[PDB]
This record gives structure tokens, sequence and C-alpha cells, in this order.
């Protein structure tokens, strides 16, 4: 072993799979939850199956010296303020911060700055590119098989924004947009894979299907539902994102193909058996398309049966946590930090803004 | 019966596939043949197959007193200059024009004025959506069963550009643009599948990896190979066309897809067997994925063997010429007017404008 004593911050659904994922690691204890909401830490705490001592406030928990590192699993416009305090804090402990590490451009130019000055491991929570499909796409264009890489299009095909605690996730002021919220994933993805920095973005969506039938205070959702997204690279490489949450149909949720000068590969990623039929479980298939002798080849992709049940994230979410293990005891890096965090968040930012004033967007 | 004659003006690759494809056609008796070169004259009356009047240029074909109607499968730039003689003749015939009907905007200007004065059928043979798996789409879209309609999406994955006579399809100025010339159908079938007009069109696209080692008078081929479009239509509906010309490997050369409140539909078009392995003939395949209860529904699309035999377009210029015979018999519409053939066109000279600018263009 070697014990780590992890301390939750925000105590929901994302919490309870981050704890069924720390249960598969050995030298992984939780000690203390924290959470506004008693109902939240009930369900949590019997999740978590033992005695942890709890707060109401992140505060308390901060100072309660329970606890070697955090995860932070509360709504996206909490998340700077709870670092502030981590940050200010005595103690000065590693966090794995959920994503959207952000959710305006405010927030963005104030955590840079602070984050610069703060000494211990910080994480951001986008696990996607640990997806074992993703995982092959990844190495393939880094390590040559495409060629030179130029074009790459993710495709996501899936149901409504789920009904969450205090119904947080439905207005833009407290999620960032549905661009910050569901895509900076794809947006870092993007990044990772291309092996360069976005100068520019476009977009086109609306809402346009989902949520009409919600009153909050008389209030309707103000967020997207679907939407295209173009974006240019510094290197001229340029990738597209197409979102539908009005496609639940699709036995493939996701859809991703990277196109490059010698051969192109595509992945699809199909639902959560959670979300589809009991029965009708499908496996994800890889592609290779190569260009030189004519000749596709497919392959389904397994995982483990356990890391898989483990969550609604295909297993990735076990993978991000012997990655966080291991950067706690020096023994690896931050694969994913601020920085990343927040250029995936200034991509959706200016995604949103793109769609709002039918212009593009420079990015910095 | 009742016994159509056909001039053709233009004797090249697409010539002969309309040839092979009247000759499916009863009542359909080819009279003339219009080229400069004899290597083509002599090439596509073999294809015909019994004996015509061949001439090196069109106008003596025009007051020769043989044909009933006109086909145009020219080199692109020809196309308005033949329009503006048959147009201008004594003998008003009707003329199927092939894609794209125009190359620049001045051009645009000047064949909208004159197509309003001619008094006989003008088609632009944009043959695309008669594909049988695209057909099936459009009913499904037009009808209903994917409820209200939002977002469209292409994706062609395809070879380098051809060589053709005297090499007329490697530069901007005698093309129109890629986007003009080899996209101009899938801005049609944007039209027609959304039934609405586009407001605005942006895209993202370069001259990356193609052409580089064909030199015309010292200088490489200026013209794009890859592109990500977007297009927004005046009820708020979106589409988005990706194209690679250099992803010959992908097993099907397009995907189509459809988005609206009750399900999704997606068509896969293969490679036609003339550019694929030898063997391996993939049928189309036509997928329809309702939201309502989970469960998609696949199968494939034939077309008939004579038919799909007679073009690389998936039997589509066969109904192309069904459609264009009831007009020339004055039984039937033009399905594809010169309206349609200058939004088409419209469409991508303002997508090209939209790569060397930076911000995305206005469309009436
Ligand atoms: N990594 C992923 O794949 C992924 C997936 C879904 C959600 N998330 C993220 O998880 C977070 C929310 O988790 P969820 O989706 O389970 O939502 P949830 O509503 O189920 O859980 C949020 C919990 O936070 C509590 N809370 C509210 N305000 C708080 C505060 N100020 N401090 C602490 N806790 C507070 C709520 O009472 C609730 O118990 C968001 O940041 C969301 O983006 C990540
Ligand atoms: N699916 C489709 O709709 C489709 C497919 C292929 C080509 N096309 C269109 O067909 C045209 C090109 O035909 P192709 O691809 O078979 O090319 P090609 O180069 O193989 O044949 C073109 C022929 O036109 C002749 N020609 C040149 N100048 C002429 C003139 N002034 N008058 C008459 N004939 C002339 C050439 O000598 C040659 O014989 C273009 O407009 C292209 O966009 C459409």
């Amino acid at each position: 072993v070697r014990t780590i004593r992890y301390g939750l911050i925000g105590a929901g659904h994302m919490a309870r799979e981050h704890v069924r994922n720390l249960a598969l690691i050995p030298g992984s204890l939780i000690t203390a939850v924290s959470d506004p909401q008693p109902s939240s830490l009930e369900e949590t705490v019997a999740e978590i199956g033992y005695e942890v001592t709890t707060f109401p406030d992140h505060r308390e928990l901060l100072v309660s010296g329970l606890v070697d590192a955090l995860v932070i699993a509360s709504p996206n416009d909490t998340h700077l303020d709870i670092l502030k305090d981590i940050f200010s804090n005595q103690m000065k402990l590693p966090v794995l911060v959920e994503k959207p590490v952000c959710t305006t451009a405010a927030q963005a130019d104030e955590l840079e700055s602070l984050a610069a000055g703060y000494s211990a491991p910080v994480w951001v929570a986008m696990e996607y590119r640990y997806m074992p499909p993703v995982q092959e796409l990844i190495q393939a264009a880094h390590g040559g098989k495409l060629g030179n890489v130029f074009m790459l299009s993710i495709v996501e095909h899936r149901f409504p924004f789920l009904h969450k605690v205090d119904a947080w996730n439905r207005f833009n002021e407290r999620t960032g947009g549905t661009l910050v919220e569901k895509c900076c994933h794809f947006f870092d993805l993007m990044r990772l894979i291309l092996q360069d920095e976005p100068t520019r973005i476009y977009a086109s969506g609306g809402h346009d299907v989902n949520h009409m039938d919600e009153l909050y205070e008389g209030r309707v959702s103000d967020m997207i539902d679907n939407a295209y997204v173009v974006v240019d690279f510094k290197s001229g490489r340029r990738a597209m994102l197409e979102l539908s949450m009005f496609a639940e149909g699709s036995k493939f949720q996701e859809r991703i193909s990277i196109v490059g000068d010698a051969a192109k590969i595509e992945c699809l990623i199909p639902v959560a058996a959670s979300h589809w039929i009991e029965g009708d479980e499908s496996e994800a298939v890889v592609e290779f398309s190569p260009r030189s002798p004519l000749g596709p080849e497919t392959h389904e992709v397994p995982v483990d049966e356990a890391v898989l049940a483990a969550g609604a994230h295909h297993g990735s979410t076990y993978y991000e946590h012997l990655g966080y293990r291991k950067a706690i005891l020096g023994e690896g890096p931050v694969e994913v930090t601020v920085a990343d965090g927040l250029q995936s968040v200034r991509m959706g930012l200016a995604a949103e803004r793109s769609i709002i004033e039918g212009r593009p967007v420079e990015l910095l």
C-alpha cells in the first residue's frame, strides 16, 4: 500500500463515481466529505461504505487535518472559490478538480495568476483521453501511422442534460455554457491529438428542442442543445465538433475521426449500458483506413469489466485516479494541468461568444 | 415510345456516363456529338455504339437540325459560353447542363438575367439527390419521421482531383474552386433536405497535401484539398460539410446525417466500384435511430445491376434522365433549375471568400 487520505468537496453523482473508482485502487482511503446538502452526504456515505467525517462546509474540512489530497465534484461555478480557499489555506494540498475548471473569463483570468503561485499538484479531471479507444487514436496520431495530421472530427450524439441537485446544470450563468460544461473534454482532446494550439474559433448553435417543459421560478433553460464548432490551429491544422443533445437514438454516442496524409483512423464509442437498452450492449470500434494500399481494418476495443462497471466513462475514471495517485507520490506528472483546463474553457467561452455575435473569435 | 434526339456538347468521361444511362431509357436516340478533341469523339462514339454525326464545334451542332435536346459535359468555364449560344440560337432547345453551372459571380450574375428570358427547359445536372439511399433520407426528412429537422452533416472523404483532358481541372481560374467544383451538389442537398435558404456561411480550409508535384507553366495547383464549412439557414436550421481529398482509404466516400427532434437518420455511400478494391462490392446502408423507444433500424439499399454499372454515382444519373425526359416532353417539371444551380455556386463562392478573408459571409 502506502496510504493516501482523500477528502471530497462535493458529494453528488460524480463524487460517487470517484468513490467507486477509488475503491478499486489500493492505498486509497476517504476520510472527509463536504456537502451543503445532507441528502447528498447520506447517499455518498452509504456508497463509500465505511465511517468518514462529514462537514457541510469545505473550509472546516481544509483545516481538519484528515486529508492528504482533495477531490472537487461540486457545481461548476463553485470551483474557483473552493480553489481560492485551498490556495490560501496554510496546509497546501493536492487537488483533483472536476471540469470545467472555470465558468467565466474573469475566473479564468484570476485562476491563472493564483495557480502559478501554488506549490501542490492541481489536476483538472478531463479523463476522456484514457478511454481505451481514444488512447489508440492518440498514440496512432502521435506515432506517425496517419502521416502528417491535418483534420480532426468529433461528433457527440447523446441524451438531454440530466436532473441534478438544485438543478444547477440548467443555466449558462451557472454552467459556463453547454460548450464549456459538456465540451471542454473535446476541446482539450483536440489540443492533445493535434499537438497544437488554437488560433481561432467559430460556431453555430441553438436551443431548439430540450428542457421546454421545465420552469425554475417561471424560467426556461437558456442553454444550447446543438452546435457545430470549427477550430483553426497555429500550424494550419483544423478541427470540428458536432453536438446534439437530442440524438440518444445513436448506438454510438461519440465518433472521432482523424485524417492525415498517409491514412485515416476513426473510433466509435457506444452509449453507456446504464443509458441504453439492457442486453443491447455494444462494443467500441476502431477503423484504420490507409491510403497507400487500399484496405481498411476494423477491430473491437475491450476494457476491464470491473473498471468499466466502476463508472459511465468506459473505465477512464480509474486510470485518471492512477495518474493522480502517482503525482501525489512524485512517481508521475500532472497529465492535465490548470493550463490545459483553462485553454479548454476559453475555447468553449470563445465558441459561446461566436454563436451569440455571429463572428469568429481570436484566441491568445 | 416517342423518340427524342439528343445532342452531346462535350464528349469526355461524364458524357459517356450520360450515354450509358441514356442507353437504358427507351425513346432515347443520340444524333449529334460535339468535341474539339477527336480522341474524345472516337471513344464517346465507340461507347454509343451506333452511327451519329460529329462536330468539332457546338455552333455547327446547334444549327444541324438533328437534335430535340442538349446535354453539356464540357469543362466548367465553357458552360456559360455554350449556354449563351444556346440561348441566342434561332432554334431554342432544352438543355441539361453539368455542374457547376457557373465558375464566378460575374457569370452567375450574367447567367441569372439571360436564363430568365429563355423559353426552353434548363436543368442543372446535380443528380446526387436521386441516389436511392439519399432519396430515403430526403423523404424521411420531408415526411416527418425525424420530427422537426435541425442539423445536417455531410462528410466526403475521397481521392485527389483526377487527370482530365488538357488538364483543365487544376486551377481555380478554370474550376471556380474546389468548393464550387466538387461541392455544389452538397450545398444544393442542404437546401433540398432542410427546405430552407442559407443566411450565412463560414469555412476553414487549406491546400495541405495534394498536387504539390504537378506544374503548369512552372506553377502549382492553387486549389483547396480539405475544408470545414458551416451554413446557417433562415429558420434556425444549420448544416456542416467536411471534405478531405486525401481520404481515399475510407470504405464509405460519403456520410450524411440528419438530426431532428424525434429521430436521427444516417446514410453511408460506398466508393464507386471503378475506384475501389476489385471484389469488395459493399452496399450502401441507411440507419434510422429514433429517440422515443431506443432501437436503431439498419438496412442495405440496393440499386439495379445495370443502373449501377451505368455510372459512378450509385444509379443516380439514370433517374436524372427520367426527369429530364419528362421536361423535354413538357410532361414534367425541371426539378433542378438554374436558380438552384446558382445558389449552389454562390454558396461555394461564398465559402471560398470566407477561407480567404477569415470571416463568415452573408447570403441573399
Ligand atoms: N468528469 C466527468 O466526466 C464529469 C461528468 C459529470 C459531471 N462532472 C462534474 O461534476 C460536478 C458536479 O457533479 P455532478 O454532475 O454529480 O452533480 P450533482 O448535482 O449530482 O452533485 C453536486 C453536489 O454538490 C453539492 N454542492 C452544491 N454547492 C456546493 C458547494 N458550494 N460546495 C460543495 N458542494 C456543493 C450539491 O449539494 C450536490 O450534492 C460538476 O463540476 C460537473 O461538471 C464531471
Ligand atoms: N457527377 C457529376 O455531376 C459529374 C461527374 C464528373 C464530371 N462532371 C462535370 O463534367 C464536366 C467535365 O467532364 P469530365 O469530368 O468527363 O471531363 P473530361 O475532361 O474527361 O471530358 C471533357 C471533354 O470536354 C471537351 N471540351 C473541352 N473544351 C470544350 C468546349 N469548349 N466545347 C466542347 N467540349 C469541350 C474536352 O476535350 C473533353 O473531351 C465538368 O463540368 C464537371 O464538373 C460532373
